[PDB]
């Protein structure tokens, strides 16, 4: 593939807005992308204040390192709330999701193979 | 399980100290034990360390954490700070160092083809 090396403010790249039946309240910059990456892509999300990415499972993992913020963390059984500088891994398949109790924005880092979109 | 949730900090860090590496410990937050993809390090540059010019099959994905990081290029060097992301290209000469007073830190994520 293509040669080189990118170097970018993640904050340049415009926040979009996620809406979907199970997703409310989040926005989504695409750092590294499926026009670019070789095997898996990098977002940054950010959860608005009561924002959820509600329960859901998909034939791909996820590696999520925890930016900015306290990130509840939704799985098969309860939840558990981490902080930024934890790290996520979850199994494909695994059922898991996300909300915002608190009044400030969360950010986390998430990565998903390539084959799963952006 | 299925999930695992934890602070990269309790993670053990390794130190590296080479003829390529000095001054810089290395977690493996994401290893080739649960990853069916791809490998989450984390790398702490010490004031002064360096990861010397390199060039390898698979390319990097990484997110600076914390402090200015000086990026080397194949020629010729760009300092980046915390909040900036970096793709290096498969067989890109690429290395790093930390020219300031302060622990510089960095996500960095491989193929799993690259080891951990
Ligand atoms: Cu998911
Ligand atoms: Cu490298």
């Amino acid at each position: 593939g293509p040669s080189g090396m990118i170097l970018k403010r993640a904050y340049d790249v415009t926040p979009q807005k996620i809406s979907t039946d199970k997703v409310r309240g989040v926005r989504k910059r695409v750092l590294i992308g499926l026009k670019d990456a070789p095997n898996f892509v990098m977002r940054l999300f950010t959860v608005e204040p009561g924002g959820l990415i509600d329960r859901a499972s998909h034939p791909w993992e996820h590696e999520i390192f925890v930016l900015k913020g306290k990130l509840t963390v939704l799985k098969e059984q309860g939840e558990e709330t981490v902080e930024e500088g934890f790290y996520i891994f979850v199994e494909p398949n695994e059922i898991h999701g996300f909300r915002n109790d608190t009044d400030s924005e969360v950010e986390f880092l998430c990565l998903i193979p390539k084959e799963g979109g952006e």
